[PDB]
């Protein structure tokens, strides 16, 4: 019901985060192998990025799940681990031309060196763009990020360069992986589950959440627009805070 | 559509948390003053507690909002600050007889001494009950709880009784206000907003969320049962994790 021009009339969240769920469920629905679902979810990243950039979004964070939901065979694990390189090989020149900055958060030590080297090159090749930030959360967990922040703070306290009385909320945010990013105003979760699943626990304290049953490989422009329309409608509610 | 006997056939979450929103909106709908809405929300705490206890819930956490959403006049602030004492005066003997344990989390220094003394007496008078825990979150914030945990860990590291390499997720949970409680399996938020509002960010990493438009003073047994029915239906979904 919401057109793209309808959406552009209202407030565009500066930072949108999406939990990209449902790739496997989509493959099963389509009688396709699981790796076809993963490959397609990789392709929908490009279309979503383009639309968010065109709408003036400033940061798009995309979260991919790790292997921890359900153990998978080596063939599939290796396939997932090579997908970041295929994405960059296929789409990085367009990203460069669209003035996108590619960034990543999460445990980079979980990826193999060859893949890290390609990701780092893409980050460096786009770091002097000044347009939309495309922020991938890979092998990322909210609780371990919080613990890591606490441990780095404790190391500075141990070494004597930080006083405990100077640790407050604002300082703590600077020790998270998201330190150079404003908190997301909108979180979208596809595939029907109504859970956070250990994603940006600290940063989403005040975000609007929009849950959709649409599977991530089916999340086209019209569904993205409907999520924004819902975000916008909430800001218009009367009756007090 | 879900009866109480229907619900008792399925899984009962051991720890349910409710964000008690909509008291003010309810008063306005009913042409009643705001303090009547607060008083009524206080009364619905008793009915909800009784039902959760009867269903075998092990921990019911109830979150009340502070004054920070919108500045309020002194008369109303003072009224809210006296509500814990009225609740205990009216309902503590029943709570004792129902084998409930009363507990509280949040910044207790925000309440006046007379109110703290009554709350502490109720906690002590019910601490040798071994039934359902009724856990009130008052003047409570998820981010400040996380910061406080990090600061206590850093103090032990500073004093030399904690090594940073021993700080992990399990240890961090023991430094939160919820340390003696399992994480909630179900979070319910009334009054229609789809947000966490800085409530138990760490602890709800994997919880099911159920959002309802029902205002907290209208949240009767049948709505509580429908939320449980929805929780139960999610555990029955096919198609993989």
């Amino acid at each position: 019901r919401y057109t793209k021009e309808d959406i552009l009339k209202g407030e565009i969240p500066e930072h949108i985060a999406i939990i990209m769920d449902g790739n496997g469920r989509w493959a099963k629905k389509r009688s396709l192998p699981r790796i076809a679902g993963h490959h397609e979810g990789m392709k929908v990243v490009k279309r979503t990025t383009k639309l968010a950039n065109e709408l003036g979004v400033k940061v798009l964070t995309l979260y991919a799940f790790s292997t921890e939901n359900w153990k998978r065979p080596k063939m599939e694990v290796d396939f997932l681990m090579k997908l970041p390189e295929e994405f960059l090989n296929t789409y990085l020149p367009e990203l460069v031309e669209e003035n996108v900055q590619v960034r990543i958060i999460g445990d980079e030590t979980a990826l193999p060196a060859h893949t890290l080297r390609a990701i780092e090159k893409a980050v460096q090749d786009t770091a002097q763009n000044d347009g939309m930030i495309l922020n991938f959360a890979l092998n990322y967990g909210g609780r371990t990020e919080i613990v890591s922040a606490a441990k780095s703070l404790a190391e500075k306290v141990k070494e004597g360069s930080l006083n405990i009385e100077d640790i407050d909320e604002s300082l703590f945010s600077t020790y998270l992986m998201t330190e150079s990013l404003q908190d997301p105003e909108l979180l979208i979760r596809t595939s029907g589950e109504i859970r956070l699943s250990n994603f940006m626990l600290w940063q989403v304290a005040y975000s609007e959440f929009v849950f959709t049953d649409v599977l991530w490989p089916d999340f086209k422009e019209d569904h993205f627009l409907q999520a924004l329309g819902e975000f916008q409608q909430r800001g218009r509610r009367f009756g007090g805070i």
